[PDB]
């Protein structure tokens, strides 16, 4: 293996005190930017949260739920009662007076929380949805729903499927190129069956020649093609697939190849310096998706059923933010190797992107992106003109296009990170959480911790080691 | 009285069956124009009712609610468990598996529903909200809420707003005149004490000179003038105010004075030949805001407690439907003479003045309006470009502005509007009632009515004349 590659795998699972150790001078934002990034994180959840002035609407409530000291069932009976008497239309006369159902009940409920998400059916229809906010300055990849092949059918189904998509995005992109035109995303385990045990040379013989022919096609409309991350053991083929992929002479001088990281991993700053050292040799820009990572819960119980030494992911969330804010710091720093994008729906995530990407920003520095059905409130805010009050950064929204056939895995993923506690997403729902503490600084939160628990980067108290 | 002043006296309360009869031909769309007008109608009625798939969603319910014959908490019991079983991360694990307590409450609940119809608390703050659907060809009229003024003071702090208002909304509208650009309406019933009994003598006497004012101002900035059409028995003078306002040396040729007529009033045909003389003899064009009604619940109190000959208004719905269609013709007929602006939140209104004003539009030949939190989501339909799927059709919005102190009659007013049964946004929810029924032909409503009943335009059944 090379320097960065050893150094990747010597990574995988180091324990949390020490990588959440190293992570934090790397994340720790100078003081100035700090203070920058609390206010623009905390305004930008004021005007998301309140929006239609559901705090201020609470406020008023309260203002009487005690003035009469009355329950809650309490004073809704008497919001009808002033209801009804405001429907009163003179003021004078107001003021006078089997398996089979349980396996059709999820294939339902999974269709009525999907239809949120999902952009279209077919990529014609996604398409035709671009445009409303095209318009205003956002960009498109669009995700064909559909993963894990199981046979060799299933591979070439969705070999096809992107394939046609790559000529109708292309074709809508018209000349746009890789940064203010649409793109396509594809997962590795949709293009090789079985890809989850899949070995080295039967990956290369099969998967890659598909990789490539897909990225060629993509080329010829001068359109981004992203490699998805997937789970844990699959990173290291991945990065295989991309060496290999990018000293494709057919490729060289184009700069429309992507790639996620998940910053979850404690192997993501290594993946980085890897991914430096690949721009560097094969002469090329990557466009690089910065995510948090959406397979936790997977990743947990995967590891704790293998009964291994450590976990590849952190186990509390907050060291999560930290390593995502260190990783876009080592991004930032190299404008001519890498384009970052970064994915995120939280307020304070976006806010500290803002401020450690510096003064006198241009289009193509980075972009943020978000999920279909899950940023475009927030992003509202930041993509268009500063006349408007935006902050005039560009938002690629991620937007899943297939039947409910294929979306399946993909919801499973959105209720997870919509349902947990942790997530940025559930909490600024929570009117009963304040601003402060929900656009708190995870720098500051961990060293928090470090001080009331005697150390640095402790695990969950939750989550033991797989061998306890 | 002239011969057109005298029409309208005349009308005044006409029994229903002469004025509906007389109306019927005059408003019958001419089959082929009925035929598009149902189906633009039904094409709106739909995009509006199902923007988030709220049928189609409907639809895939009661498909599980027979294929298993569950009841209401039945099938929601079994969405529960679906979600909570799709919330499992591994599939593998899943397969396996006194009187200030009224008084305050009445305020409390008139200000958390009146919100959603307040444009803004100041002037500033509602033009601050301005661009965002201006920048989308949308247009503003500004609503200073307040009316019915009691006091002397009180006539003269409305004055002092509204003159303060036009400043602003001039300031801000900064040459764009009359048509494209934002202006105000006011209320006479606010610029006089006591307006409801007032006499012709003082009337000319104090509250003109505060209109003319007004107007003067407005024409100073070039913006437009609306007065607003309050209780029926105040008709009269507010033609009178009118007239004498068009004849103003300093108003000659200024096209910026704007009225509204009531369609639910038996008179208001009448009224469109009045207008259209004295838009000829003041040599000018009038801007006409055709509405259907505000002041209904309490017209019909008002009538039967005078116990007089009839109504001022229609009894049925449907009658105000066919009313407005009538003088609609009647207006788009004088695009010399009249600028017709026809405010309407019901999609086969808005579909049938789109197909009578024929082929070759023209941005000064009409326009439509709508109220501020009623209107947007089905003229963002319409006001936009046509490559977008757009009618390409001007709406402006009138945006009221004041404080919870001046929110009352027109919340209630709101209310009346909105939770009628009869009401066009009452019943394009009821997902119960097919489109077709929704966006019916109210000629042919009518139609049917006389054939069912033995003649046309029979009183509402339960609103016997007054003297009954
Ligand atoms: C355009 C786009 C493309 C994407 N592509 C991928 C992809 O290819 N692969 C992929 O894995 N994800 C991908 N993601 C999505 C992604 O990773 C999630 O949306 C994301 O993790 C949410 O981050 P957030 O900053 O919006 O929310 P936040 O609420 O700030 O953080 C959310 C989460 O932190 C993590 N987390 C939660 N609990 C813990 C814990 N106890 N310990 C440690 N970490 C925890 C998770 O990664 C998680 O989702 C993509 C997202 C977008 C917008
Ligand atoms: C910009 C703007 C300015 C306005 N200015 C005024 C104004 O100065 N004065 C004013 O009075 N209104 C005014 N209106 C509003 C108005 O009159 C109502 O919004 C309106 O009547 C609703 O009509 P619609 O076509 O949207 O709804 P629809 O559901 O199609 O019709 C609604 C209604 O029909 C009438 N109606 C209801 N029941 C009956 C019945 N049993 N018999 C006969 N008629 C019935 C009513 O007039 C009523 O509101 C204005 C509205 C707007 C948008
Ligand atoms: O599949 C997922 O969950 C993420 C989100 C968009 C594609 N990668
Ligand atoms: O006051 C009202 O109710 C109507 C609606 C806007 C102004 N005239």
């Amino acid at each position: 293996q090379s320097v960065s590659r050893a150094a990747i795998t010597a990574a995988y699972r180091r324990p949390e005190t020490e990588a959440v150790s190293m992570l934090l001078e790397q994340a720790r934002l100078p003081q100035p930017v700090a203070e920058q990034a609390h206010k623009l994180a905390y305004q930008l959840a004021d005007k998301l949260r309140n929006q239609k002035n559901a705090s201020g609407r609470a406020g008023m409530v309260q203002g009487l739920l005690q003035e009469f000291s009355l329950s809650s069932q309490e004073g809704v009976a008497l919001m009808c009662l002033a209801e009804a008497l405001l429907r009163i239309p003179d003021k004078a006369t107001r003021d006078a007076l089997g398996e089979p159902l349980i396996r059709k009940g999820v294939d339902m409920a999974m269709r009525l929380m999907g239809e949120q998400f999902v952009t279209g059916e077919t990529i014609a229809e996604a398409l035709a949805n671009a445009r409303k906010l095209e318009e205003k300055g956002f960009r498109y990849s669009y995700d064909m729903l559909g993963e894990a092949a199981l046979t060799a059918a299933d591979a070439q189904a969705y070999m096809v499927s992107y394939q046609q998509a790559i000529h109708a995005i292309g074709k809508a992109s018209n000349g746009r190129g890789i940064y203010e035109g649409p793109g396509i995303s594809i997962k590795l385990s949709a293009l090789h069956p079985r890809y989850s045990r899949a070995q080295y040379d039967r990956v290369m013989e099969e998967l890659y020649p598909r990789l490539k022919s897909l990225t060629l096609l993509a080329r010829q409309y001068d359109i981004g093609i992203n490699i998805d991350a997937e789970e844990s053991d699959r990173l290291e083929i991945s990065l295989d697939l991309l060496e290999k992929l990018c000293f494709e002479p057919e490729l060289a001088g184009w700069n429309g190849i992507g790639f996620v990281i998940q910053a979850y991993q404690k192997r993501c700053p290594l993946v980085i310096d890897y991914l430096i050292d690949l721009a560097t040799r094969s002469r090329r820009r990557l466009m690089i998706r910065l995510v948090k990572g959406a397979y936790w819960d997977s990743e947990i119980k995967r590891a704790q059923m293998d009964g291994l030494e450590g976990y590849p992911v952190y186990t509390r969330k907050v060291y999560t933010d930290v390593s995502y804010l260190a990783c876009a710091k080592k991004l930032l720093a190299v404008p001519n190797l890498i384009y970052p994008q970064f994915a995120t729906h939280n307020a304070h995530t976006l806010a500290a992107i803002y401020q450690l990407a510096g003064q006198n920003y241009y289009p193509g520095q980075y972009e943020f992106q978000c999920l279909h059905g899950m940023g475009e409130p927030l992003y509202e805010q930041v993509t268009g003109k500063v006349a408007d009050g935006k902050l005039n950064r560009p938002c690629r929204i991620s937007a899943p296009v297939g039947t409910h056939e294929t979306l399946l895995a993909y919801l499973v993923r959105r209720l997870l990170e919509n349902g947990a506690n942790t997530s940025f997403v559930n909490r600024i729902a929570d009117t009963s959480l304040p601003l402060d503490e929900l656009v708190a600084d995870p720098v500051t939160a961990v060293e928090k911790l470090a001080q009331q628990e005697g150390q640095t980067g402790l695990p969950h108290p939750k989550i033991p080691l797989p061998r306890d």
